[PDB]
């Protein structure tokens, strides 16, 4: 479309050349809380939708964690024509996160480094926030457009366990789906959460927190995990997933290592990577956790998708959903509609009925 290449080439380039990351973004939470977009005319065809994780998904494009940390700019999102929204990570109490700058981006490698750290409003003031729309989310989710919620822990928390299931308790009963980060390369000792015995200890009073929820107020509670794992926390999760019931993986948050050959001058910024440099990394994990898990859990793919191709590409490896961020910094709103479109032209030319058929074809082939 127009917009696409307006957008791509002209609107966001200048955006970029005026403003730093962590500006253009506090804007960009700006206009799409108040619906200021270009408001995509793709009409979502039957062939995207999904259904998974207890709930019909119009489309299986959703917009990453960390976009909308405080559930500020949840309506305007599907406006954009996502399928599914996740916000947070969320944490318990209000928290700033890291000092200035935290967020830098790398345009020569279509990617951003960032180190926020869980800034985060706290549960309560989401908690307010997403119960001043709770009736109108319960339509959209009715209508095929579900919201997840992503949890975080705070800095100084004592007890990791005890963060997440005071999120679980406060905004599980208005979430579709509760996500537990234990992946962000920017809290200390986080990412440790992924071993074994401490996983399985912290996920069994996460779900039993959920369990104790009433009926139609109990989320799904999925694991979303870093692309750094080695094979055998790879293997730990798998097993932990299946022992416990977990209803699905969010694979991959951004990554702590830096490929060979990034070029952009702030490489060398500490923080996670996102964006084109960690897309077939995320890719290669999701085809690991289908296989490990046996194709019956549900992956939600996220890392550097930017096309259809790109989504196709972790949809196919196993994913039953897929999610980006990085790309929406770079090519604006006008991706959501490029992305579901070329999807469907791909799912049509590989002689695929719908996306639910391409579900991990990779595995099958
Ligand atoms: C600026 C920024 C902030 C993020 N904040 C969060 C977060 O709070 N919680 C989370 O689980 N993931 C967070 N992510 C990770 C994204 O959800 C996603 O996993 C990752 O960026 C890979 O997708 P992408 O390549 O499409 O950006 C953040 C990513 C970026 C770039
Ligand atoms: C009508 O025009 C619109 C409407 C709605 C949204 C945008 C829009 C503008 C932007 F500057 C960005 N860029 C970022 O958020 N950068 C970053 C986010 N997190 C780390 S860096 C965006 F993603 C979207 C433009
Ligand atoms: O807040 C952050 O720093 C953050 C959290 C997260 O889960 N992933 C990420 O890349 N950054």
């Amino acid at each position: 479309t127009g917009d696409e290449r307006f957008y791509a080439e002209h609107l966001m380039p200048t955006l970029q050349g005026l403003l730093d990351p962590e500006s253009a973004h506090r804007l960009a939470v700006r206009f799409t809380s108040l619906g200021l977009l270009p408001r995509a005319r793709f009409q979502d065809s039957d062939m995207l939708e999904v259904r998974v994780l207890g709930h019909k998904f119009r489309n299986p494009v959703g917009i990453a964690a960390g976009f909308d940390k405080h559930g500020e700019a949840v309506d305007g999102l599907y406006k954009m024509g996502f399928g599914f929204v996740e916000i947070g990570s969320v944490t318990p109490k209000p928290q700033e996160g890291n000092p200035r700058p935290r967020v830098f981006r790398l345009p020569e490698d279509q990617a951003v480094i960032n180190r926020y750290g869980f800034n985060s409003h706290g549960l309560s003031v989401v908690e307010h926030r997403l119960r001043a729309r709770q009736q109108k989310q319960a339509k959209l989710t009715e209508d095929g457009l579900p919201l997840g919620v992503n949890l975080g822990k705070n800095k100084t928390s004592v007890d990791a366990a005890e963060d997440y299931a005071e999120g679980v308790r406060v905004l599980g009963p208005l979430a579709d789906y509760l996500v537990v980060n234990v992946s962000s390369p920017n809290t200390a000792g986080l990412r440790s959460l992924q071993g074994k015995a401490e996983l399985r200890r912290l996920l069994t009073k996460v779900l039993q927190e959920r369990d104790g929820l009433r009926r139609v107020h109990r989320p799904a509670v999925l694991v979303k995990i870093a692309p750094d794992l080695t094979s055998q926390d790879k293997e730990d999760i798998a097993s932990v997933v299946k022992e416990l019931g977990i209803d699905g993986l969010i694979v991959t948050n951004t990554t702590v290592s830096r490929p060979a050959g990034l070029q952009g001058a702030l490489r060398s910024e500490t923080g996670g990577l996102s964006g084109k440099p960690l897309r077939d990394l995320s890719t290669q994990t999701i085809r690991e956790m289908y296989a490990l898990t046996q194709g019956r859990v549900p992956i939600i793919g996220v890392g550097g998708v930017s096309s259809g191709q790109d989504a196709l590409e972790k949809i196919r490896a196993g994913a039953s959903l897929v999610q980006l961020y990085t790309a929406l910094t770079f090519w604006g709103p006008p991706v959501v509609g490029k992305v579901k479109r070329e999807l469907e032209a791909l799912l049509k030319e590989q002689g695929f009925g719908g996306v639910t058929d391409a579900i991990g074809a990779d595995h099958r082939r």
